[PDB]
């Protein structure tokens, strides 16, 4: 019933150095939203990179299991089609590809092409804008079929009214039974979240419900 846990949970990214995460605890479970915010060099990457296995605790325990869908804060593209791009190797269904391009609003976009899904990226051909590019990676994480979605930031370059659309339409309806972790600064994020884990330097500046800080204020 409980899908991913931290408990004490303390991480080097050298031998010796400062710890990059320190003592960090927190539980979601099945279909929850974890919202995960704060400064520049919290270690709120390094806490998916811990998740993901790329990064060891030094104390501590975690719990969570099965495939994982990662969302890097730094869009990609790979040479292709938009439809090529947001499936990436995943088998096709066009209802469940349908729903995610306009979860993400890039069926706006894709109509404008005189070649639909089939337009070429990555090619030297359409350079796309910093909002796509956002948009159609967000859209590739949120089409695998994944336990655990891992979104590291993925409203890059969206105004803010766009950004809140998307959040609704695609991480709390179209991913509502899903196990999700956001890293996103946002306060209506934060509000909607199951659960809210504020990092500062590595530790735990803020974990619990928008209610209770809110209950904090006065
Ligand atoms: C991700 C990562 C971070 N680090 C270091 C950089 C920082 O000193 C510290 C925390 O980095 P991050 O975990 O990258 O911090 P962040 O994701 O909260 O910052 P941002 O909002 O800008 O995305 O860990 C590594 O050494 N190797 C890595 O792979
Ligand atoms: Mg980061």
């Amino acid at each position: 019933t409980t899908e991913v846990v931290m408990e004490n949970v303390t991480a080097f990214w050298e031998e010796g150095g400062t710890p990059v995460l320190k003592d960090i605890n927190f539980k979601i479970e099945r279909g929850q939203l974890l919202a995960v915010a704060g400064s520049t060099g919290a270690g709120k990457t390094s806490l998916l990179m811990m998740i993901m296995g790329e990064l060891e605790p030094s104390e501590g325990k975690i719990k969570h299991s099965g495939r994982i869908s990662f969302c890097s804060q730094f869009s990609w593209i790979m040479p292709g089609t938009i439809k090529e791009n947001i499936i990436f190797g995943v088998s096709y269904d066009e209802y469940r590809y349908r729903s995610v391009i306009k979860a993400c609003q890039l069926e706006e976009d894709i109509s404008k092409f005189a070649e639909k899904d089939n337009i070429v990226l990555g090619e030297g051909g359409i350079t796309l804008s910093g909002g796509q590019r956002a948009r159609i990676s967000l859209a590739r994480a949120v089409y695998k079929d994944a336990d655990l979605y891992l979104l590291d930031s993925p409203f890059g370059y969206l105004d803010v009214l766009t950004e809140k659309e998307i959040f609704e339409s695609c991480v709390c309806k179209l991913m509502a039974n899903k196990t999700r972790i956001l890293v996103t600064s946002k306060m209506e994020h934060l509000k909607k979240a199951d659960k809210i884990l504020i990092l500062h330097e590595g530790s735990s500046y803020f974990y619990g419900t928008f209610s209770e800080l809110q209950n904090l204020q006065p």
